[PDB]
């Protein structure tokens, strides 16, 4: 179904980005930035400044380790979906 | 992108199911049951018993109003994705 498709897309995109460098299970700042810029260009403004990279991670980073893990990525997804859900 | 596709699929599926009866913004038990049975047949066992319908809603229903709203649907999605994410 389309829902099952969306579930595996969420898994797949996190993984193409998280596995690039360092911890293959977490998104560092440069990997988060590339995900947003390449994969969310219709929902979010392109990130061009280091201070925005820094602030975005600061916001997503619930447990405070400096990176975005899968659960944190999932909360980020829920935020965008809710924002899109109620624009309409 | 495939991620933006997944975001709009999440919105769309909740809405086709929630708007069927009563509150057009919330999933009652029969609407939740149909969503899981029709749209999650590869991830979850088909629900055939009222006690399972009752227990599933009890689990998803964080604020205690007897129905599943959008934020609660989003937490349910995060649970299935995490379960699927780490099966592999
Ligand atoms: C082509 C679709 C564009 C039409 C549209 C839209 C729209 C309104 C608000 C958002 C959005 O996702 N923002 N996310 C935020 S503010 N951060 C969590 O997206
Ligand atoms: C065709 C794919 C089947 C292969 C597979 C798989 C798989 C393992 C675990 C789950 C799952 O989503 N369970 N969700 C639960 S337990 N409730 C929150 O799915
Ligand atoms: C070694 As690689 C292509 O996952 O950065
Ligand atoms: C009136 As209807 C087709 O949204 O249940
Ligand atoms: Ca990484
Ligand atoms: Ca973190
Ligand atoms: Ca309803
Ligand atoms: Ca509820």
């Amino acid at each position: 179904s389309e829902l099952e498709k969306a579930v595996v897309a969420l898994i797949d995109v996190f993984h193409q980005y998280s596995g690039r460098e360092g911890d293959k299970h977490k998104l560092k700042k440069s990997e988060l930035k590339e995900l947003i810029n390449n994969e969310l260009s219709h929902f979010l403004e392109e990130i061009k400044e280091q201070e925005v990279v820094d602030k975005v991670m600061e916001t997503l980073d619930s447990d405070g380790d400096g990176e975005c893990d899968f659960q944190e990525f999932m909360a980020f997804v829920a935020m965008i979906t809710t924002a899109c859900h109620e624009f309409f």
